[PDB]
């Protein structure tokens, strides 16, 4: 194990193989033994015993594996996490007082046996997988924070040096997702016990990356894995990073800091929030309920505002109209503390929104562009009003 996760392994794949086969015939050995006598149990299942430390390398060089830019070496790694659970339950009743879980591991049996049509497919079912990966055992904890170093000492590697690196930039882009599927126990574990901050503080300098390798396909990776892969109880971090993120481009006065990594980060901000609302994550309503969209929703109004009139801030206009719309689609899965006032808010700065300049534009570009918002924002405030009562703020 320590020689896997030192990733000098020129031949992983062969070594994963035999492993799996010591593994097995550990299991096998096991059966026979407690076959032959039930109580191993007094010398791993009750320093620390040897045998739960070497189970914990094991579930770490596995959690490893899931990660490994290989494609073969995924299977395996669920084949040995079948193998674990095997053994979990021939030592043992729930057997989650061992494994908690074993679910998920069980799981990835049936993801194994299935088909993949190349490593995109099989990374999506591991960050599937990791998201629905609920308890946060020690093994999980141990290779999530190891794993994430190994992630940032190779994310620097990657921006500091000023090509043959595809295969490098595919792996970080698989540890970005590893990392956001896998976070939710570390972040649960330190609830009730933060390195899970700097996670997303990481992330937050991520999107507005300018580097001369390749950053666009960065970029697409980042917003990607962010919006898609992100777990469920990742979310109210996500948000309050967001909202002071956001509300440090405005003044004391209110006066937007008007820059282009400002303008960038916002319409970052935009497309990761339409993607995230627009997928329907297994109970994400249960955690989306606990922050508000409320401020940072605003403050990207109010930047919007002075966005102009060039064809980056129609484009950033319409998409920000699509986000209002989703968002409200959605009002029974947000929680609101005053939503009365807030979508009279919206309503108001949206009027002006609309016939901006549908006459005096001299283009059919501009005018095509000026009726694609003014469809966007007719319908955003329709999406709005349905149901909302008038109440002007104190006149």
């Amino acid at each position: 194990c320590k020689k896997l996760t030192s990733h000098q392994m020129l031949s992983s794949t062969e070594i994963l193989k035999w492993l799996r086969e010591i593994l097995i015939c550990r299991n096998k050995f096991l059966l026979k033994n407690k076959q032959a006598d039930r109580s191993l149990l007094f010398y791993g299942v009750g320093t620390p015993p040897i045998c739960r430390q070497a189970q914990t390398k094991l579930e770490v060089a596995l959690y490893m594996f899931l990660w490994n830019p290989d494609t073969e070496a995924v299977l395996v790694a669920m084949s040995c996490f079948r193998h674990l659970c095997e053994e979990a339950d021939i030592r043992c009743v729930s057997v989650h007082n061992l494994l908690p879980n074993y679910n998920t591991f069980m799981e990835f049996a049936s993801v194994s046996n299935m088909m993949s049509t190349g490593r995109a497919a099989l990374q999506k079912r591991v960050m599937a997988l990791l998201r629905r990966i609920e308890h946060p055992t020690a093994g999980n904890t141990e290779a999530w924070e190891d794993t994430h170093a190994k992630w940032e000492q190779a994310t620097k590697l990657i921006l500091n040096y000023p090509l043959s690196d595809t295969d490098s930039l595919q792996e970080w882009i698989n540890m970005t997702g590893f990392l956001c599927a896998l976070g939710g126990v570390c972040l649960q574990q330190r609830s009730n016990s933060t390195p899970v901050s700097k996670f997303m503080d990481r992330l937050l300098s991520l999107m507005v990356c300018n580097h001369e390798k390749v950053g666009l396909q960065i970029r697409t990776n980042v917003k990607d894995l962010v919006g898609l892969e992100l777990s469920p109880a990742l979310y109210p971090m996500l948000f309050n990073k967001l909202k002071n993120t956001i509300s440090k481009f405005f003044d004391s006065q209110g006066q937007v800091l008007l820059t282009d990594t400002n303008t960038q980060f916002v319409e970052q901000t935009i497309a990761i929030m339409k993607n995230l609302l627009d997928n329907h994550t297994e109970g994400s309503s249960e955690h989306l309920g606990q922050a508000s969209i409320e401020t940072m929703m605003l403050n990207l109004v109010r930047y919007v505002r002075v966005l102009g009139n060039m064809v980056h801030a129609i484009q950033i206009k319409t998409k920000l109209c699509q986000l209002v719309e989703v968002m409200m689609a959605r009002r029974d899965d947000l929680s609101f503390c005053q939503e009365m006032k807030f979508r009279n808010k919206m309503v108001e700065y949206l009027t002006d929104w609309v016939m901006g300049t549908s006459n005096q534009a001299a283009d059919d570009d501009v005018k095509c562009l000026t009726r694609d918002l003014d469809q966007a924002s007719m319908e955003a405030v329709v999406s709005l009003l349905a149901g909302l009562p008038l109440q002007p703020e104190e006149g």
